[PDB]
């Protein structure tokens, strides 16, 4: 069954290129100088940006909320392509259709921190499918709470990208963190854990034919799942503190709906 | 990386020493909770009555039965520093770093060892003469109740494992050796150990549930689940400091809860 597994490996590697927008590989050659991005480090950098560029999300007038809900923005349309990928996961469309909704209501966060990485490194974020780069001095100084809220993030992303996956170690990675049996409110566990234990599998031979020197590197991404579940609950209250907290925060009622499941 | 020998070897190593290390095995818990023997049979407290007649057969009730707990969680972190001296390279660590490694790790090696003392029913107490049962625990007042049952969902899941003593070996000593904790001064050679751990851990569970697929990926995945519920336990404890001042913990507690 070691062909089984390397063609589930193909497969989602297959559909990962095709859901996501910015592979990680394109998004290094982009980080590490190798067509170069808009550079956003202050504020008039990001006012020339927005007016050339024209990053989309421009509806608050403060920079600081913009840039949060530029954030939020974009983590609705990652939760889509999460959902589409997910489509083609082999057994997922099969599961009862209530789990296969709390499978994704419960995993995209995970998965958005995990996916973020990818475009990350110690001194920015690239955005709009690698057009900018927003440095991590500009966003880790914007005033009040939202400083705070931006750096975690690359504080995990430097942690985990030590790990130095490809895309075709994450597209099993991902996988593996949809297909999660202990998601409250699953009607039947099973299945899930079936799938799972196959995309564990594929993963472990994967990472031991394309990492053969990296020992261990299977055991120390599932750690990782630690770091994952303890800042997604981070996240959590951190976005409590601000809705509780800024007055400022108001958007069209329609895109609030549109948001309320990442605010 | 390493033998299949040498794995081999730093397995029975490491179930010796837990062997030495710890007084009342999972292999012992799971005699006298299963029964049918005569020798070993516990008697049960499962009400205020009952844990009268407990004091004399082996001040509030509350802060007693969680005085109770607390005193037997120092002595775990003496048995649990005991074993992870025993562990190959431990000792040989800079000594900032293994107090890092303890501080952090003795929680999660409490509930998991916890586990082998519960069933879905009760907790074996005073070393397996005494069996206090899950009702009586999440029936004390106030914020006592919902402190002890969480200790208990966690334990019915792991146990559905069905780990014995020669896996937790092992396993516990690979959540010793984390080189991710807070303040931890060289990582690398906390790592080194924790990948020839890893590697033994792994033919283990090869070997021992060789029908339990991914049993490794599920196991690890607990380590996840510990990492939670250590969190809520430390965070629930402080809120009940700020109420109860019928109680201190154990200097030894106290230091590690200093900074969670
Ligand atoms: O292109 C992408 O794949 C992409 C993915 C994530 C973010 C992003 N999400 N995010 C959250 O707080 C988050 C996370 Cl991690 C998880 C779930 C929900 C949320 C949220 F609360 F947002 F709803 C961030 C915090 C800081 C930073 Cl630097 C980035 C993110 C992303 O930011 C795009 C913008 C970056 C700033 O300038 C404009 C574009 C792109
Ligand atoms: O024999 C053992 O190895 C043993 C180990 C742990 C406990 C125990 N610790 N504990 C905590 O809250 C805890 C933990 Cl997990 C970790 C660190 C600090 C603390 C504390 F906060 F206490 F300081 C519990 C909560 C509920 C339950 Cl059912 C058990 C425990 C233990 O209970 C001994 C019994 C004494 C007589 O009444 C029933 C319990 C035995």
């Amino acid at each position: 069954e070691s062909a089984d597994l390397r063609a589930l490996a193909k497969h989602l590697y297959d559909s990962y290129i095709k859901s996501f927008p910015l592979t990680k590989a394109k998004a290094r050659a982009i980080l590490t100088g190798k067509k170069s991005p808009f550079v956003i480090y202050d504020m008039n950098s990001l006012m020339m940006g927005e007016d050339k560029i024209k990053f989309k999300h421009i509806t608050s007038k403060e920079v600081a909320i913009r840039i949060f809900q530029g954030c939020q923005f974009r983590s609705v349309e990652a939760v889509q392509e999460i959902t589409e990928y997910a489509k083609s996961i082999p057994g997922f469309v099969n599961l009862d259709l209530n789990d296969q909704v709390t499978l994704l209501k419960y995993g995209v966060h995970e998965i958005i921190y995990t996916m973020l990485a990818s475009l990350m490194n110690k001194d920015g974020v690239l955005i709009s499918e690698g057009q900018g780069f927003m440095t991590r001095e500009f966003l880790k100084s914007l005033r009040k709470p939202f400083g705070d809220f931006m750096e975690p993030k690359f504080e995990f992303a430097v942690k985990f990208n030590a790990l130095e996956l490809d895309d075709s170690d994450l597209a099993i990675f991902i996988a593996v963190i949809i297909l999660s049996g202990d998601r409250p409110g699953l009607l039947n566990v099973k299945p899930i854990e079936d799938i799972q234990d196959n995309l564990l599998q594929a993963l472990e031979l994967q990472l031991k034919l394309n990492h053969p020197e990296s020992s261990q590197l299977f055991a120390k991404l599932l750690q990782k799942m630690t770091d994952l579940r303890q800042i997604v609950t981070e996240h959590v209250q951190l976005l409590q503190v601000i809705k509780k907290t800024e007055t400022d925060m108001s958007l069209h009622p329609l895109l609030q709906e549109i948001y309320k499941d990442l605010y």
